[PDB]
């Protein structure tokens, strides 16, 4: 019997189905709303086929694929899209906001990603203004990924943002907010009970951004991930600014907290351990930074405070293999200590 | 004074220029033939500006950018391109070979990349046949990257190749050959003094492919990189097949040799050390595989045989930090021991 699975985020809107018939395992995959492709693999026996199918399924669900009724998946449509201006379109005089405002599938999308907006060094004012002036067309969005600009297009430290508080105000249904680039960025100081997830990717996170968060009310927030970055590109050097964020009173529903990509990553470990928010968390995110053995050490010296966590993300670190072995054996929950670097030590986005 | 630099390979055709005026460092970058973008960065003094510019330049040249006269770079055009069929084009009934044969810039390109050719599980027969039947239009190419199919499109083990010997025969000026995917692949057994570089990326490299190489004459070959892959996806399990390749008589002009992405990566180290080809090599490539400390050990026990090399690539390995430190301090030349994994151990393409 065919089992259908679906994966959906800002970038992927696809399905994957598997069926075992005899000694053949039949896979069908593609973008939602299309027939997709088909792969058939023969096995020595029905037993090997079923065993193979089992591993594929387990792998897919581990990656986030959700089993879905075939009749439902069949009728599902792409509900996420990225709008970006190419260099050619710019030369042609194409206006990104016009590409967005024009799209007839715009009403059907639940998530939207804003990518490169120009090549003349302009900030994203036209985009912010355009959205604010057309709130009715964007009032329905539930997810926004603002600034999906790759390294090749322009380094993160060159992304020119604007005050996005008016844009967020025009999207009252947003529950997932992701922003990349922090130069001149702001999100205001307003209550935003609509937000469930907030992640800001930065090459150096200004204090103004943190203050906007501290000044905002996010009672229903469940995930908060902030890239610290370095002083050369925006960070002001004072790590104590993040401390007030570690408060259950401030984020009573927070499950995932992350202060990442910092030179002083070990300090973040201390913040977690001494915070009153830690008991409620499921995930401690201390990735992308210069997390050393003295940082991991703290965790091991306080297993009591963290043994309830479901995941500790330390992806990209400077741990020694001996420490990683210890962490592996001494910590009961899932942890990611991958991408260890060779122990000047720099943050992940500094590469 | 503005200094202009250019980088060109199968995927990138771009320029980068830098100029220091006062305390400002002015960078201009983009695709060859376009005005590109401009970034200006102010510094505290002319000294800091020049120092900053120096680091940017050093970084660019280290990445392969070649300083070029401004008047020359200004007139340079993109000379590499990738032709690929999207799912939409297929639905529209578009034929990839027609997209290629149609392009009016085809005569001006020096390098060509063949990407996805269909979505019905077809092999690349139309492409091979199409080229063979239009040798005059492709007789000028100097570089060919056949099979640039990403993981998301379809896994490497699902790429369906064909006998490409006729395609290579239709491109007598080719000097750089790169092929990804090896199912039913062949390149024939003919003399090909035109080839300078040959790299085959595979999830399991069949003996038929190696035999084609052994059966061919490549006197002017300077680089040979072969991905071994695993038995589950094509490799036949016998590593001794590669041994005859390690011969100065066979490849008298070889400078870079690589047998990579193998489960028995340590054995490859032995092949190098015992070969008569090693003395002439500049680069020993033993990356992407399960290279362990006992493998690196051999190198350290025989510094005499390798101290002449300019580079030993061990990117993606299973070395311990202690061994990497030793290698770092005991080996006089540049080495890449990055992307170490945590010591079932698998090959890079097995992920």
């Amino acid at each position: 019997m065919k089992r259908v699975f679906v994966f959906q985020d800002f970038k992927s809107q696809k399905f994957w189905s598997i069926d075992v018939r005899g000694t053949d395992v039949i896979v069908n995959y593609g973008k939602l709303g299309t027939d997709g492709q088909t792969q058939v693999k023969n096995f020595s026996s029905a037993g090997e086929a079923e065993k193979a199918a089992g591993k594929l399924i387990a792998e897919k669900t581990k990656k986030g694929y959700v089993e879905t009724l075939e009749e439902v998946a069949k009728e599902m449509k792409v509900e996420a899209k990225k709008y970006a201006l190419s260099y050619d379109e710019a030369e042609e005089g194409v206006n990104l906001m016009d590409k967005i405002l024009k799209d007839k599938k715009l009403p059907s999308l639940k998530q939207i990603t804003i990518g490169c907006w120009g090549y003349e060094g302009e900030d994203c004012s036209d985009i912010a203004d355009g959205i604010v002036e057309n709130k009715e067309k964007f009032a329905h969005f539930e997810g926004l990924f603002w600034g999906d600009i790759d390294f090749e297009e322009q380094e993160i430290s060159w992304i020119e943002q604007v005050d996005l508080s008016p844009v967020l105000d025009a999207m009252p249904l947003l529950n997932n907010l992701k922003i990349k680039g922090t130069n001149n960025l702001s999100i205001g100081k307003k209550p935003r009970p609509n937000l469930k997830s907030l992640e800001i990717i930065s090459g150096g996170l200004p204090d103004s951004v943190v203050e906007d968060i501290l000044g905002s009310d996010l009672p229903n927030l469940e995930k908060l991930v902030l890239y610290v970055g370095v002083e050369d590109y925006g960070f002001d050097g004072d790590m104590n600014v993040f401390r007030p964020l570690f408060s259950k009173d401030r984020f009573p529903n927070l499950k995932w907290l992350g202060i990442v990509d910092a030179e002083e990553q070990n300090v973040v470990v201390e913040m977690f351990l001494e915070s009153d928010i830690l008991p409620q968390l499921e995930t401690m995110d201390i990735s992308a930074g210069v997390l050393t053995d003295e940082g991991a050490r703290l965790l091991l010296d306080h297993v009591d405070k963290i043994k309830h966590l479901k995941f500790i993300n330390m992806k990209y670190n400077y741990l020694s293999d001996e420490m990683k072995k210890e962490l592996q054996k001494s910590l009961p929950m899932k942890i990611d200590v991958s991408d260890s670097q060779e122990y000047p030590m720099i943050t992940e986005l500094e590469h």
